[PDB]
């Protein structure tokens, strides 16, 4: 178990194009962006007046927030860690989080479920502790922050506003019923797409 997580998170470093596209020309780094986004849509659909925050950092870090039920956090059996951890960090449980977790150099999760903030930090899809409790609130969903390994993208290594705010108006479109910001914190730009 252990062995099997490091290993599918270096089979995706080892072969990264195959799970996330061009590493070179920014496909591959937008590509990120969108797999989480993709999760978050897919939670934002299984809920009734859901929103979605992408927040392009200061420091060229990406942060996707949903205001779903949060990813749960009790124990997984067969790995004996959070079911939160084991969808951030196995390939096996769309190419999944787990890989845009393997190709961070660092992830930031936080999850607010069942009355609780919880939080973890990654480092290449390492785990630094296990889930932990860091407060309390009434509020629910899931904030992932992530880092892009510079050991895996080159040349193109800088998101692209435009680049997001394309796809995101385009999910906003073909998802009426969310409403989906982009903020980038670089320079304060702001976008709220809501059909
Ligand atoms: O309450 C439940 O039964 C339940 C189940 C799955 C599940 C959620 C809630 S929330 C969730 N994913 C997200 O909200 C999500 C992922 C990312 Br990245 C962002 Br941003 N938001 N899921 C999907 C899931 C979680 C664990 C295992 C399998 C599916």
């Amino acid at each position: 178990s252990s062995i099997k997580v490091l290993k599918g998170l270096d089979a995706v470093r080892k072969r990264p194009g195959m799970y996330i596209g061009d590493t070179d020309d920014g496909t591959g780094l937008h590509h990120m962006v969108f797999e989480v986004v993709d999760n978050a849509i897919d939670e934002a659909l299984a809920g009734h007046c859901k929103e979605i925050i992408v927040t392009i950092h200061a420091d060229n870090s990406v942060s996707v927030q949903d205001d779903g039920r949060g990813i749960p956090t009790g124990i997984h059996p067969e790995e004996g860690v959070s079911a939160a951890e084991v969808i951030m960090t196995v390939l096996h449980a769309g190419v999944g989080v787990s890989v845009v977790n393997a190709l961070s150099q660092k992830l930031e999760l936080v999850i607010q479920r069942e009355g609780k903030i919880h939080r973890q930090i990654y480092e290449h899809g390492v785990p630094q502790a296990p889930l932990a409790v860091t407060g309390e609130t009434e509020k629910t969903g899931t904030m992932v922050r992530f880092w892009p390994s510079l050991e895996t993208f080159t040349n193109v290594t800088e998101f692209e506003y435009e680049i997001l705010a394309k796809r995101l108006r385009e999910l906003s479109f073909l998802n009426s019923g969310v409403s989906i910001r982009l903020r980038d914190k670089r320079d304060g730009k702001e976008d709220h797409f809501h059909y």
